[PDB]
């Protein structure tokens, strides 16, 4: 088993504590010397994004540039067909190998919408799935179905992580932050601060862009 | 309900590590973007500081200049009359909002002063007390009344904090330091190193004006 | 009871995250202002290092240079005769007085084999024991003895580490990884990328000197 590897997907329509926090505490919690960022262009699962594709990116930039636990990956911006997790994944399993153990991060909120992800049952063969708490969502899945599913590949034992390369859902106990791109958006758009919601070198060139306005 | 928001109010005669480090864990284990330091100028609760007003603040802006998750708020501090927490919380709740979470972060030899505070019972009515382990010091009330009060007010899920704008009192597993001001001034009273007790930018300040001797 | 104070002791042929990272962490949750490794330099239990005295040293500054948590000590690296970590916490215990609780960190796979160290029986005497998990490792002594030993030290408070001077083993929740010096040096052998497993400084070190690969 070679040392864990850990993958963050999104769109970041801005980047900020909410998706970065949560992830560098994980870090530090379980074991991870890089997490890479994959920023998407226009998931089918959402709305298209207000900062386009070259703005989310160097948003991305700006926002680890002094933190070295994070680098980005952009097969998801370059790649001409829409992207899916399944397949990123598929893709990053063939070129690390069957020995590195492997996680994908998501947020409570996204763990609740798994089972409608495109050929979701293929991601825990691939890699394992780290999930960040997130306020105010409820733990349980909305079906009993996949609820089961759920609780068939729980873990309360993050160790196992660093101990096969792929297969388990962990619930870790993360920072939590009342922090949304959305709300964000909607603080620029009504002339709020957002002073203590996303990095400043971030904040500062969304105000140079004009952005989210 | 906004980001919750983190108060953290004392003297700092001088700021130290034991203050610091861990309101900055603190932050990492429930969720702070931002802790505002309130530091008070001679409160009546304890005797005269020993640094005055600028020289206490001069301090706090050394121990924090690197450290982003701070920022102050001098309004206790810029005032010559005697300041009370429970008014202090009162008018920020009132600047804030209902709708923002907000807490006042104590070490455990404050709580367990905590119903002698001038109004304090107003003070749950306005925020949430985040108390911070502190070694040695008994973790129950000495009177039972005073348990009961903090038995009524305890949550054991941090997330609460959150989720409401204000009314619970958590017990944070933060890290221990056996540091305390006193044991400062006492060993540059005897001569005695500090290095690794608080920053040593604040120590060079502490003796250019030659502090505590 | 002073402020507690930790010891890192190994060889580090080179210095990893593995040896770092878990110790960083430590420093967050039980509460360190500072950390002192001691590297040694040929020590019996072991084959000679590939690098050398210097090197191995050096490499550590490298990685120590932006972590004002760490600071050297060389006493090992410059005493003349064998070092032993029981004659080196006993000369720290005379140094540092009776009551600084001081502890000697090391990972599980040490602990294994700590009874075989040259009069383990007196490190209890002089420091506490702070072990940092490691993945895969059996969590019981092999013998039954040894295991009674080690349940006898053992405490589930961390609180205890600065409120007793020494005596206590303390299981700490540390992060894992995936890492030895072992597998870093096959790797730099076989041309492979070492990039996310120790300090760009060091692996730049160890290819101006032509260490390992
Ligand atoms: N292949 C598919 O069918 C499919 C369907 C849906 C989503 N996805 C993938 O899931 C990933 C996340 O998509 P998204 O739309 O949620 O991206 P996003 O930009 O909204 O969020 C990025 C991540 O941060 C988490 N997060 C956001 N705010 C948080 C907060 N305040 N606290 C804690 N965590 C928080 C989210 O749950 C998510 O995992 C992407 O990689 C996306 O491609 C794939
Ligand atoms: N309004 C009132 O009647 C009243 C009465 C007492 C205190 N207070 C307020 O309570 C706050 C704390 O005052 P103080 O005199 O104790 O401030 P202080 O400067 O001594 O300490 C600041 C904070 O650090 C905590 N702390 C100190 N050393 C620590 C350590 N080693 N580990 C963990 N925590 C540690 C203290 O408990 C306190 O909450 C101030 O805002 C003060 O005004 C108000
Ligand atoms: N006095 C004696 O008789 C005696 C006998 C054996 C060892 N020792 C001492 O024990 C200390 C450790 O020696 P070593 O040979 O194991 O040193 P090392 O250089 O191999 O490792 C340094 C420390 O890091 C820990 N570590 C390494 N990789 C890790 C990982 N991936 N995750 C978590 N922890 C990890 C090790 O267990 C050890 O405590 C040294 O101070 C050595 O002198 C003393």
């Amino acid at each position: 088993m070679k040392s864990l590897q850990a993958l963050f997907g999104g769109t970041f329509d801005p980047v900020h504590y909410g998706h970065l926090k949560p992830v560098e505490t994980l870090a530090n919690l379980i074991g991870l010397t890089r997490v890479t960022i994959i920023p998407n262009n226009v998931p089918p699962h959402r709305p298209q994004p207000e900062a386009n594709s070259v703005q989310r990116k160097h948003m991305l930039e700006l926002a680890i540039a002094d933190k070295p636990l994070f680098t980005l990956d952009e097969r998801e911006l370059k790649r001409n067909a829409p992207s899916y997790t399944a397949q990123t994944l598929k893709e990053w399993r063939q070129e690390q190998g069957p020995d590195v153990p492997l996680a994908f991060i998501i947020g409570q909120d996204s763990l609740l919408t798994f089972p409608t992800w495109y050929e979701y049952e293929t991601i825990l063969d691939n890699a394992h799935l780290i999930v960040c708490r997130r306020p105010g969502y409820p733990l349980e899945m909305a079906q009993p179905q996949y609820q089961q599913w759920l609780e068939d590949h729980l873990t309360h034992n993050p160790e196992d992580l660093h101990l096969q390369p792929a297969g388990k859902i962990y619930l870790a106990e993360t920072p939590w932050f009342n922090i949304s791109a959305t709300i964000i958006r909607e603080r620029l758009q009504n002339g709020e601060s957002c002073e203590d919601l996303l990095p400043e070198p971030v904040l500062t060139y969304i105000n140079q862009q004009g952005l989210y306005r």
